[PDB]
């Protein structure tokens, strides 16, 4: 089979080329469950979520998913649209620190993403945002039910990876996955309860 | 024993607090022997290396090693003593490209340096250059005789770890390493060879 499923911790090259090494890294449990259960309650309360206008491909629409953010701002974003924060949620700022500390990798930009239910998603891209720089390292923080984050590999052989994302489950991608990869989360076709989604980057000049 | 020595391959968190997790990895024979004899009498013979005047503490001296720069310079280092050369020599540009493929980490700055003999060293310090940014991630490539890379934590347990850096070595340092420890390249009290270390960084606006 050409594609993989991963739920298990560990470190994942998933491809060599043609950029470099794609690496993801996977760590569930990162929150252990009590307290991934205060911490989705607190965030689904208190981030001022909000349905917002996207554009994909030079064209408008509202995205189907909840959003927010704290910190830095991808540069070709819009401020007025996008509404980030400077001060961050003290539960946000607590969570920054720990998967700095345990990472060893620092981060001034977070993108949260609320999953209202089965029906919402997010479409295939990669983050390749210029002021994120060549081969961006990219953490993912996840609270709520399970979902899939889906990926993969763009044209020039495993060349789809599928990674269930479940509460307290942290996801780092670095190397060349932005430039080699897309992913996306889709909907489901049975119920799903809400998720929470923090995306931690580094945003430059 | 409070003191640890490392020549093989792995991923070592040599301490977690206080800062974070402090990471450095190890890749013996990253280049194959033959490839490093031909590197290194490349870049002994066609590197401008020069002897140059370093402060340390706020004082002025001649550095006991000769050193060459490539790229980006860290903003508080004089352009006018370090002559960093944006023209990159190509067999720099082909291990920069290589560790930046195979480790999936970027870089934009390249300090040469060369231990002419065992009296050529380099004191303690920390890369804690600002321009660097917190946590950086810094990459070391040696070749020619081996010679100890030693570090010590900084104070408020194995507090030193020595790393022999041998011919065609990548060492990696990451997260809290610069703001817990500190490392050099001591002198040896019997006869070296020259070595030639290659150290990568990434210098930010
Ligand atoms: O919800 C997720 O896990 C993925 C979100 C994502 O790819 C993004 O925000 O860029
Ligand atoms: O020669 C070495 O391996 C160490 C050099 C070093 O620490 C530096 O250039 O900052
Ligand atoms: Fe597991
Ligand atoms: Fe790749
Ligand atoms: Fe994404
Ligand atoms: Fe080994
Ligand atoms: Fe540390
Ligand atoms: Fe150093």
């Amino acid at each position: 089979s050409h594609m993989r499923v991963i739920d298990r911790e560990g470190v994942y090259e998933i491809s060599l080329s043609p950029t470099g090494v794609s690496r993801v890294c996977l760590y569930p449990g990162f929150v252990d469950v009590k307290e991934a259960d205060w911490i989705l309650e607190q965030l689904c309360q208190d981030v001022p979520w909000k349905q917002r206008t996207g554009i994909r491909e030079d064209i408008t629409y509202q995205q189907p998913r909840l959003t927010a953010w704290y910190g830095e701002l991808p540069y070709t974003y819009s401020r007025i649209t996008m509404e980030p924060n400077p001060h961050w949620h003290p539960v946000l700022r607590t969570l920054k620190n720990r998967i700095e500390e345990n990472t060893g990798h620092t981060f001034n930009s977070l993108l949260c993403n609320l999953y209202r239910n089965e029906k919402d998603s997010v479409d295939w891209h990669s983050d390749d945002e210029p002021s994120l720089g060549r081969c961006p390292i990219i953490a993912s923080l996840s609270f709520g039910a399970t979902r899939t984050f889906e990926m993969r590999k763009k044209p020039p052989y495993v060349e789809r990876v599928k990674i269930p994302l479940d509460h307290g489950t942290l996801l780092i991608m670095e190397g060349a996955t932005q430039a080699d990869w897309q992913h996306r989360v889709p909907k489901e076709y049975h119920s799903r309860e809400p998720r929470v989604n923090l995306t931690f980057r580094t945003v430059y000049p």
